[PDB]
């Protein structure tokens, strides 16, 4: 319905220019028939997910790679896409004219957008936060009777995730994850640094910890909103870090296994938010399988824990079959979800860079690696960053998919929004990882899943320089002749009946 106004900045491809009255839009879904098949086309010269259509013949008129979709051989189903409404973001969003942060929603959520289903919440402060804060700071308060949200989430983030599920196409779930507790429940007394909970498993510390994740869902159940689920700790392999720079809370495999065991899950059971899942783990894959052992063959942690939850900083490397992999063969049953997703991390790089392709390409790749192996769902960051990557108390900027330039009530949309819309968009919750072999040795990268209405979806990436013809075929209704374009990543859509 509206194009993406390009603008470029200086490096490999565009962002999209959007305001107050602009912003490039995606028209209602419109399902071609069968023997059709729909291509979403995205391109460093500039393509933003451009819709086009072509025929799914009987003739085989390819002669190079060939993918055939394999409906048989099924995977995990897809839990669902999103990003982070960290204090950061809200601030950000909030900070555009009322019509420009519709437009920025709507792009996030609605149907004409790229349709995210998953919002992650931070449980208080972060380092996307302008200020360091729990939800009960009053010293010794063990009883958590000084239990409140302040203005970043009853100003800024309830209002704008009330917002978001209101534009919002398909369900929205809510995952919670807390940083840091307040200090006067660890052993160092900061919000930061290499400390963890006082005390041992069962007592009082761990008692009131796990209490004040009650307490929050009591707040934001006030609010009208429910969580789908709660992480176990952000990140507690930082806490375990003499001189972490920001909110933290150690814990050692064996410290999380207990503590869930004896006070997390017992707690949460017995309230009334006992539905509301929880993940182990949010931490760096790396982490793994590890970590799944320890906490997973101890069945009094493990009767608690209903997934593991993952991180990466995509410009670092971690086989994933050696991590992700390994932890699927030890606990089948025992999901894997990515909560956190970061570029720009290293010290040398800049933070933001406005209109990277290189940086679309690594989320998209990998959000297939992700679903490559066994993870049902892929969680990104901030949902938006000022131009320096901020606002991060303390100076931890790394990039965001979507950037907002206050000054000129102007927030544009780089290519890694569009490489996570090109699953977000067109990989609805239940959908189902199916098989798809290469017929050769290729440069691309691939995934197929089904539909819950049994519809195709393959995501083709290139992040060759070489266009690289292809065939895809699906033995239920023919070939698609198509061409994988060099720097491009594509989506394909097609009825299977
Ligand atoms: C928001 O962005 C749109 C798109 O660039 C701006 O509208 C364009 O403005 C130019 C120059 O005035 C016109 O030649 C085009 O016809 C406009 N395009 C469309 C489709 O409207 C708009 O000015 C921007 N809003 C603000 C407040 O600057």
């Amino acid at each position: 319905a509206r194009p993406c106004i390009p603008k470029s900045f200086g490096y490999s491809s565009v962002v999209c220019v959007c305001n107050a009255t602009y912003c490039d839009s995606f028209d209602p879904p419109t399902f071609p028939a069968l023997g059709t098949f729909s291509r979403y086309e995205s391109t460093r010269s500039g393509r933003r997910m451009e819709l086009s259509m072509g025929p799914i013949q009987a003739n085989h008129t390819g002669t190079g790679l060939l993918l055939t979709l394999q409906p048989e051989q099924k995977f995990q189903k897809v839990k669902g896409f999103g990003g982070a409404m960290t204090d950061a973001a809200a601030l950000n969003i909030l900070a555009l004219s009322p019509p420009a942060q519709n437009l920025l929603l709507k792009s996030y959520f609605s149907e004409e957008g790229i349709g995210y289903n998953i919002i992650r919440v931070p449980m208080a402060s972060c380092d996307f936060s302008i200020r360091t804060y729990t939800y009960a700071d009053t010293p010794d308060d063990f009883q958590l009777h000084n239990f409140s949200l302040p203005e970043e989430d009853t100003k800024l983030k309830i209002p704008l995730i009330h917002r978001a599920l209101q534009l919002a196409q398909r369900p929205v779930s809510l995952l919670a994850s807390p940083w840091t507790s307040p200090t006067w429940l660890k052993t160092n007394g900061a919000v930061n640094g290499k400390g963890s909970l006082k005390g041992q498993p069962g007592d009082i510390y761990h008692q009131t910890w796990a209490r004040y994740f009650v307490k929050f869902l009591d707040a934001y159940a006030e609010h009208k909103l429910q969580f789908w689920a709660v992480t176990a700790e952000n990140e507690p392999s930082a806490g375990l870090l003499s001189g972490y720079p920001f909110q933290c809370l150690g814990f050692t495999p064996e410290h999380q296994r207990d503590f869930i065991a004896r006070d997390l899950g017992p707690t949460l059971a017995n309230s009334t938010h006992h539905n509301v899942r929880l993940l182990m783990l949010d931490d760096q894959r790396l982490l793994l399988p590890h970590w799944a052992k320890v906490v997973l063959t101890d069945p009094e942690a493990a009767k608690y824990v209903h997934g593991i939850a993952v991180h990466w900083y995509l410009d670092f490397l971690a086989p994933a079959k050696a991590t992700l992999g390994e932890t699927h063969r030890l606990f089948p049953n025992t999901m894997l979800f990515a909560s956190e997703a970061c570029v720009g991390s290293k010290f040398w790089e800049q933070s933001v860079r406005l209109g990277s392709w290189d940086r679309g390409m690594q989320y998209s790749h990998s959000i297939i690696t992700n679903l490559l192996y066994h993870v049902v769902g892929w969680t990104d960051w901030n949902l938006a960053l000022n131009p320096e990557g901020g606002p991060n108390w303390v100076r931890n900027f790394v990039d965001s998919p979507i950037i907002v330039d206050i000054t000129k009530d102007t927030f544009y949309k780089q290519p890694m929004f569009y490489h996570l819309g090109h699953f977000s968009k067109f990989i609805p919750e239940g959908s189902q990882r199916v098989g798809l072999v290469a017929s050769q040795k290729n440069d691309l990268d691939a995934v197929a899943l089904m539909h819950p209405d049994g519809s195709a979806v393959v995501v083709v990436l290139n992040r060759s320089s070489k266009d690289v013809p292809l065939t895809i075929k699906d033995p239920a209704v023919g070939f698609l002749e198509t061409i994988s374009p060099g720097y491009s990543i594509h989506t394909y859509l097609w009825h299977r009946q």
